[PDB]
């Protein structure tokens, strides 16, 4: 109706990102940046519905095994280089190349691309990956099993293209702000570590004509109450997706029309280090699960719409409907707690010699609050048999610690990469690059492997239900809740729906009104 003349926006991105290289990262802060600077084959509107990206058209064979993408013949990188199918081949090869050490190396195995797993395992060379430039503007993906959800998988940050000629010339130094070249709607204007990232329009973006926001700042505010205070002072326009539980009822009523709450495809858990004593003991992992009351966390600590869960996959995801919550979750807490105490005593713990460990979490007052509640319930519910310390680390360090296995128990959130159960299922494959729990059950792997041959939704859904049952019986992690994403958004910011199940923010989807 009435567009503002300025079109500037300030968004809390919540943390300093590990990297602006989409092959070196696996987190939300990092994808939020990468999604402004780069664009894959296909992208999303404000509600997460798929629309053309670098590919203007695409099709599949009826067996869902061959996917052909038609790239834009005149599209250019921000430096004027042509965007071609060779950039996609280059990037996707780099993702699976063991030498890249990519956290999301396994993603192309999830897409069942021919030879992706063998390349990840070092059995074949990256050039053997089953993707090709049939010509400069025709990118073809060959899958070994049917992947009817292939198009949605292509929207992930790990499958963004890279400027081959730049990256080959400059190596990993391509990522420096002076050198960064991309094909998204924006480019880096400035980066001050722990303070701000500044974006400006990429005028060579194929769809720059439809981009409205001229400039934006991403802040790196870790604590939700700091986020909210800055918002109230008018110094930022959209919070990150955490709000203080103590302010929440007040904010809803006082700032009516500004509090969004997106129901998202996400699970909050404590991940147990399955290879580090004593979490290699299933009996101890079971005790931890029995004695944690999820309702305390969702109803009393947070209370924002988060729902209790005892499984990893959100059961409301596409093809997740057959997954069952485990039986113990229907037992009284008193029965659960007695079982837990017996398991811990059987494992040699006492009030005098309690089970001692640290909860690792990324600095964030909401995570601290949940960790305090967890440590408090574990101690009290086991009559002193568990004694928990808290360890906060900066986001980057926290991610590094989880990946290096330098942890006992770690706060962990997984948000869907695509709206289908396997984005969760695939995480716990023994060979998954995403599996920082070091969970490994050949029967789990077989259940998921059998899913990928299935030709029907019911057949897939049944296999996923079996996988969750195996992971559940192994007590591999401690699932706690399914996310909502509470955010404050100024009334002058439009294009944020509150209905995107992955709650992406593309600057090119926003606009400021007067």
């Amino acid at each position: 109706t009435q567009l503002d003349e300025k079109q500037h926006i300030v968004i809390n991105n919540g943390a300093e990102p590990q990297s602006f290289d989409p092959h070196k990262t696996e987190g939300v802060p990092e994808s939020n940046v990468a999604y402004q600077l780069l664009e894959g084959l296909v992208t999303s509107d404000s509600e997460g519905k798929l629309q053309p990206g670098a590919a203007e058209s695409w099709e599949n064979t009826p067996d869902f095994k061959t996917w052909t993408f038609h790239l834009r013949k005149d599209a250019k990188w921000s430096n004027g280089d042509p965007v071609t199918a060779h950039d996609f081949v280059f990037a996707w090869r780099r993702l699976v190349d063991p030498a890249t050490a990519a956290p999301y190396a396994s993603y192309l195995s999830y897409l069942q691309v021919e030879n992706a797993q063998d390349i990840i395992d070092g059995k074949k060379k990256p050039a053997e990956l089953g993707v090709e430039a049939k010509d400069d503007y025709t990118f073809v993906v060959h899958a070994t099993n049917p992947v009817p959800y292939a198009v949605s998988l292509t929207t992930h940050q790990s499958l963004l293209p890279l400027p081959q000629k730049v990256v080959e010339k400059l190596g990993d130094a391509w990522v420096k702000k002076e050198n960064y070249v991309g094909n998204g709607a924006y480019k880096l204007a400035n980066h001050i570590i722990n303070e701000k990232i500044e974006f400006e329009r990429n005028p060579l973006y194929w769809n720059d004509k439809e981009t409205v926001i001229n400039s934006a700042t991403f802040l790196a505010i870790e604590n939700p109450s700091t986020d909210v205070a800055r918002y109230r002072a008018g110094d930022l326009d959209m919070t990150s997706y955490g709000l203080p539980p103590e302010q929440f009822a007040k904010l809803k009523k006082e700032l009516l029309g500004e509090v969004y709450v997106t129901r998202t495809l996400g699970t909050y858990s404590y991940e147990l280090n399955n290879k580090k004593a004593p979490f290699d003991n299933v009996n101890i992992r079971k005790a931890l699960n029995l004695s944690l009351d999820r309702n305390v966390i969702t109803d009393k600590v947070l209370g924002q719409g988060q729902t209790p869960t005892y499984v990893f996959t959100p059961t409301y995801i596409e093809e997740g409907h057959l997954i069952q919550q485990p039986a113990y979750s229907k037992e009284p807490m008193a029965q659960r707690n007695e079982e837990a105490i017996k398991l811990l005593e059987e494992a040699g713990y006492s009030k005098a010699n309690p089970l001692k460990f640290s909860i690792l979490y990324n600095t964030n007052e909401n995570h601290k609050k949940v960790a305090i509640a967890a440590a408090s319930m574990w101690k009290a519910n086991t009559k002193g048999l568990i004694d928990v310390k808290l360890e906060n680390q900066e986001w980057k360090t926290y991610i590094d610690s989880r990946r290096a296995g330098r942890y006992d128990v770690a706060r962990a959130g997984w948000h869907a990469d695509y709206n289908q159960a396997t984005t969760f299922g695939n995480y716990f494959l023994s060979n998954s690059s995403n599996n920082t729990a070091k969970y490994a059950n050949p029967e789990y792997d077989k259940a998921m492997a059998e899913s990928y041959a299935a030709t029907d939704a019911e057949g897939r859904a049944k296999a996923y239900a079996k996988a969750e049952e195996i992971l559940g019986k192994d007590y591999g992690i401690v699932p706690i809740f399914n996310y909502v994403n509470p955010r404050l958004v100024k009334p002058y910011v439009k294009g944020y729906s509150g209905k995107d199940p992955q709650d992406h923010i593309y600057l090119r989807n926003l606009y400021i009104i007067k």
